[PDB]
């Protein structure tokens, strides 16, 4: 049998976040830590809620020391703060790094066994539900909001680790477009193609079934639809976006990504990389290593992306397919090599090996092995 | 904004019933009413699952008392059954009768005030959560497991009356085709129908959006194909039904229905007609009156339903649409006739009057008049 962990509760939307005050006096909780990192503060898209709970008059207090690609530091020290704060529940605003840190606050607050963080890695063993999580992402990309999964840096061992835990899904999710409109162009794009990377890798994962795949291929339509429009500024491509960001979170968490995945992390853990331009230098280069070993569901890929497959054979459609990704990252503005984001040739042999282990990697379609990972990080590399 | 309302937790497949014990063990239950009717128990379908149970040690009680389209009375009594019981927590082994008698249990038994039962009609004001509910669906059918909605008989009244409470969610669904394989092929064929009548009604009812619009679409699609297959007992055609059905809930408990389900609700409450032979014989009626109100919707039915709508305008899509509903529903020996299910003419009236007080007749994408529900019911009665 197929497991799906969803959101009981989520509400979709521009003004979506209009209702977290009503849901949280429905559910009797008293303070909000609000996880959250120092632009989204800055930027005013803090306030937007915290505006609406001050009205409500509900308490809250914050914690923005998160940064892109959480580390240990930054949980411990986010758990402290939720400590000497009184908060009864979590209110994570932000992308991927703000709610992936929230729901290992969550977790290691009613698992305090899990304290040292690194010990969360795979299927977290945890007897208790996280504290209660309300999820409102800013980036229209990681669905951290609806996954089960959440990613942190060992900075000790320099590596991103995932952890699984259907103890971790938040209660509530706000989808709310008027949260991410500030997005730069370029994090529109990044965080667009770590979405179509979700949907993509998720449609073809091993544990593929009949509902993950109706899912994801609505989220690759919805997606390569909408990503141009958002970045250019669209405000109903944003909305849109917004959506197929989160239908793409409502398969892969529940079946799995791939290589892609397994060699992003590697490249956030050894440059910083943001997550969503790894995955989009990387994601057209797997989709031709995997290809032979993902029956006709190319076909549909290229078809939702906008290209005629009408009279086209397996092989052609699979290359129409890698073509229009290629396509997609060129109009957005995401250079075609690792080399151009700073990944060194050295860094290969370690990097392929950290891609070995990555718990994403299991979901690939193909088996791959170190002398694959090595030669597609080369292929990526450089013309 | 657009809230969903979904399963926090679900399991899909032949065997799902299997993570029934580990589920009750991770949430630290220590006893079930299984809320259900003879005729599952009598089938053995609910030895299915207590087999499971008594193999982990987990107790329980049951209440068979349920009848099909549940009335006040059957409510009461499942209660007092639950309050002797000693029960935390309730597993509905059945179709939408005793699932819908199991939310009205969960709901009452946390909300006291509620014990006369008709004051739950319409947005029920409850301030807590059902009882737990592990929800088992053993017809191809209601999507009881996922919606929000129930349905209760007053007998005094003479109707039907919709109960819409989030408080009643399910907190796992185990959606199995094994305990579904046992309906007689004319019971496959109602609850098939009235699965494809929730997804056509949502695909067009006035709150439908893009996520519940993906839903109902893939719904009808699965359901079209799937239903001949399920009734002349193909395995895989009964699992693909199986998750058609559950698909069709996850949109239309969160967007509503319309004026067949309003039409239908009558015809439960005048003469116990079973729901789906009920919205089998008006859907494709009700269809044809809706149809001018759809803008393209009919086109994408047709088309997934198997139609080349390739060459076709907007109203030879539309019939198209109407015929490939009519062409099942006799393929899978539904009377296509109110008349050959002892609906009496002399009632229409007041049939028509129920059908426009009812509240699934509000997102009807039509805004019907009584003489429009007279004259269909008219058209859907005679030879
Ligand atoms: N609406 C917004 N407007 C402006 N800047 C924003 C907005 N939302 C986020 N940012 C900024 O974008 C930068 C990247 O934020 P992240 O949360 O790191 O981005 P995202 O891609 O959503 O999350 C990536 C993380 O999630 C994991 O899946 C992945 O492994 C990685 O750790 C940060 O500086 C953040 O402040
Ligand atoms: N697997 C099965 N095998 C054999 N008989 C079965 C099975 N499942 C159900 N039945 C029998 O089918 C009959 C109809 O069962 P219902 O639960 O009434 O059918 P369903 O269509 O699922 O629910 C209808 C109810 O749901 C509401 O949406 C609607 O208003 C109505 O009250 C009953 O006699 C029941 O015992
Ligand atoms: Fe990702
Ligand atoms: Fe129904």
């Amino acid at each position: 049998a197929n497991r799906m962990i969803l959101n009981e509760t989520a509400w979709f939307g521009r003004g979506a976040v209009g209702a977290l005050t009503d849901e949280v006096k429905r559910r009797g909780y008293q303070k909000a830590l609000i996880v959250t990192d120092k632009t989204l503060v800055q930027c005013g898209v803090v306030a937007k809620v915290t505006d609406k709970m001050d009205a409500a008059g509900l308490a809250w207090a914050i914690y923005d020391g998160v940064v892109p690609n959480p580390t240990i530091t930054v949980v411990k020290e986010g758990l402290g703060v939720f400590q000497n704060s009184g908060a009864d529940y979590l209110i994570a605003i932000g992308g991927g790094s703000p709610q992936d840190t929230c729901k290992a606050i969550g977790i290691i607050s009613n698992n305090p066994e899990f304290a040292d963080v690194r010990s969360l890695e795979g299927l977290s063993p945890t007897n208790k539900p996280s504290v209660p999580i309300l999820a409102i992402p800013t980036t229209a990309g990681t669905a951290a909001e609806v996954t089960i999964g959440y990613v942190i840096t060992d900075e000790e061992k320099r590596r991103k680790f995932v952890c699984v835990d259907p103890h971790d899904i938040p209660q509530v999710a706000f989808i709310d477009a008027d949260m991410m409109d500030g997005m730069p162009p370029a994090l529109k794009a990044a965080t667009g193609v770590d979405a179509l990377t979700h949907a993509i890798e998720g449609y073809i994962t091993r544990g593929a079934w009949a509902l993950t795949d109706a899912l994801h291929i609505k989220a690759i339509e919805i997606i390569a639809g909408a990503l141009r429009g958002s970045v250019a500024g669209d405000k109903d491509a944003g909305e849109e976006m917004a959506l197929g960001q989160y239908v793409a979170g409502m398969g892969f968490s529940n079946v799995g990504v791939g290589l892609v995945h397994g060699m992003a992390h590697p490249l956030g853990a050894f440059y910083n990389t943001p997550h969503g331009v790894a995955n989009a230098i990387l994601l057209p280069h797997v989709m031709r290593y995997n290809a032979d070993f993902t029956g006709e569901k190319y076909r549909d890929i290229a078809r939702v992306m906008g290209v005629k497959v009408e009279g086209m054979g397996l092989e052609e459609a699979r290359n129409a397919a890698v073509e229009a990704v290629f396509a997609l990252n060129r109009d957005v503005g995401i250079p075609p090599h690792l080399r151009d984001v700073g990944v060194r040739k050295e860094d290969i042999p370690a990097l392929a090996q950290a891609a070995l282990d990555d718990v994403c990697t299991g979901g690939n379609p193909r088996e791959a092995t170190l002398e694959d990972i090595v030669e597609l990080y080369h292929t990526a590399w450089t013309s």
